[PDB]
């Protein structure tokens, strides 16, 4: 075994419910937060600075309805997924520095096959890859379902670019945004309750391109109230301005580290 696997988190959209896809959420977010260091009521991602590679990844092991399985790595510190395994290969994207380059040596270090893509995995690169914008790619169950026998494939001829990379979109958004976001778990849950596939509104997709922008003003908000209002998207589009951290609450469930723990007042 390699000295301490790292935490597997299990789940299977073959018989999924709105129970389930809660409780694989739940588990997600009990993996990645430390528990201690919390702003505002929010729970904050550790800093990678200090971070021992053994504490650097979870595991999450998607199987299909079809008996296929695709093991993510999602990195603590941002939940961002940095590869996966299918059967005996690995895929891992291009990192963005050798520290990430350095740890992702230690993922999937008893497979036979390894591989680091040239493209790197952050939405811009995978949207022109899959062709298709996020706002134009359904989610749900069904989808998942599709994407994990994609990925799964992918080591198998059935490749696809595009269709590889439609594939981590749609897992990305329904795992790590979904874990990020209760606002977002919310939309999924209501999709896999009535049985739909759908595109995020805009809504979502502001959500996701300013969790690091909320995290950061969150962790400098004078006591609360953000240093200046930051513009977020509703469900038809239209734009309105959070000027504190209380309407916030009910919606974002992690952050990422930005700002030292102040001082530290948890007891
Ligand atoms: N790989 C990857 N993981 C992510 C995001 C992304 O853009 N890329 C957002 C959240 N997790």
């Amino acid at each position: 075994i390699f000295p301490k696997q790292y935490p597997i988190i299990n789940f299977t959209t073959a018989g999924a419910t709105v129970q389930s896809y809660t409780n694989f959420i739940r588990a997600v977010r009990g993996r990645l937060t430390t528990g201690a260091d919390v702003r505002h009521e929010i729970p904050v991602l550790p800093n990678r600075v200090g971070l021992p590679i053994n504490q650097r990844f979870i595991l999450v092991e998607l199987s299909n309805h079809a008996e296929l399985s695709v093991t993510l790595a999602l990195d603590v510190t941002n939940a961002y997924v940095v590869g996966y395994r299918a059967g005996n290969s690995a895929y891992f994207f291009h990192p963005d520095n050798q520290e990430d380059a350095e740890a992702i040596t230690h993922l999937f270090t008893d497979v036979q096959n390894r591989y680091t893509f040239a493209f790197g995995g952050n939405y811009d690169r995978l949207e022109q890859l899959a062709g298709n914008l996020r706002e134009n790619i359904e989610l749900g169950n069904g989808p998942l379902e599709e994407a994990i026998s994609a990925l799964y494939y992918y080591s198998t001829g059935g490749t696809q670019l595009p269709t590889l990379a439609r594939s981590f979109i749609i897992c990305i958004q329904m795992i790590s945004e979904a874990a990020r976001f209760q606002y977002i778990e919310g939309e999924m849950r209501t999709r896999i309750r009535y049985n739909r596939r759908s595109a995020p509104d805009p809504s979502v997709i502001t959500l996701e391109n300013s969790w690091g922008r909320l995290s950061t003003a969150i962790q400098e908000s004078n006591q609360g109230a953000f240093a200046s209002p930051i513009q977020l998207q509703r469900r038809n589009g239209s734009k309105f301005s959070v000027y504190d951290v209380s309407i916030l609450i009910p919606i974002i469930a992690l952050m990422v580290y930005r700002c030292a723990p102040p001082p530290s007042s948890q007891f």
